[PDB]
């Protein structure tokens, strides 16, 4: 509950910073594509970001269609008078390329939303490179790809730090498949979180993705460790009454340990 609350909070200002960049240059029709919805728990941001069009894709089939409802849902509110348009495709985003999928193949997005999605585009070279692909290559040039991903060096410290394959606390545990070899794709490791999943991920080196993203024209804008996201984002005050609002002024130490592996990341489309 807490760290799902506490990870809406990071996804809440990261998009709400982007959209002010993005807004701060053109205001009118804010094409966003969100790559890897899943169940379409980032809807309700995009509609108060107040955009106008929304590609939601997702490997699973049936998370696209609970997407989709979600979203038949919020407009039928009396709430969402301009709500978004949206479509909603099912999508290998590692192996299709999306523009085959788009009911316009020549649509321009402003930001691309990867939210804890691109690790597992990592096991091959083509797949992390197909899913850049997807994420950057229609990005207008100053749009945005940014997202949420583990970092691959606080994942190694703490993994040397331990004495056996796996570490972690009672909220989380990760597992190794073998120690010291970290090859640039397909480093399989399982992260399992107590409450939700078991699914294997691999190992993102940050520079090899920043290195990557400029094959289409991406330059890095920052990247920050949870931690110094936090720390910095808390210093605005509405950002800071957000999380007061969320009910996240209590985290646990276990549950910081947790959310500390992962980092943030903006990249930018040049001219
Ligand atoms: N190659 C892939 N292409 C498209 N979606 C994928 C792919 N691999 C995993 N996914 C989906 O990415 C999502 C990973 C979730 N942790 C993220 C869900 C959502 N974006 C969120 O931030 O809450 C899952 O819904 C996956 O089905």
């Amino acid at each position: 509950f807490y760290l799902r609350n506490f990870n809406n909070w990071m996804k809440s200002v990261l998009i709400g910073e982007f959209l002010e960049k993005v807004r701060q240059k053109k205001k009118r029709d804010i094409t966003v594509l969100d790559l890897g919805c899943g169940k379409g728990g980032d809807l309700l941001k995009w509609k108060k970001g107040r955009i106008n069009k929304l590609v939601c894709t997702d490997i699973a089939d049936v998370s696209v269609k609970q997407c989709q409802q979600r979203y038949e849902d919020m407009k039928n509110r009396r709430d969402s008078e301009y709500i978004f348009s949206a479509e909603f495709i099912t999508a290998d985003s590692s192996k299709e390329l999306l523009i085959d999928k788009f009911r316009d193949p020549q649509m321009c997005f402003d930001i691309c939303s990867c939210q804890f999605v691109c690790h597992y585009s990592f096991e091959s070279y083509e797949q992390a490179d197909m899913m850049l692909r997807n994420a950057c290559e229609r990005l207008s040039p100053g749009g945005y790809f940014i997202g949420t991903t583990p970092n691959s060096f606080e994942l190694i410290r703490r993994l040397e730090a331990s004495e056996t394959e796996s570490f972690g606390n009672e909220i989380y545990t990760v597992k190794f498949q073998k120690k010291g070899d970290y090859p640039l794709f397909g480093c399989k490791y399982d992260f399992n979180l107590e409450g939700v999943v078991d699914v294997p991920e691999f190992l993102v080196y940050f520079p090899l993705l920043n290195e990557m993203a400029k094959k289409y024209n991406m330059k890095l804008v920052y990247k920050k460790t949870f931690l110094e996201f936090y720390e910095e984002k808390i210093k605005n005050n509405e950002n800071k009454m957000l999380l007061k609002r969320m009910g996240l002024g209590c985290l646990s130490k276990s549950e910081w340990e947790a959310t500390s592996i992962y980092l943030v990341f903006a990249f930018e489309k040049q001219q």
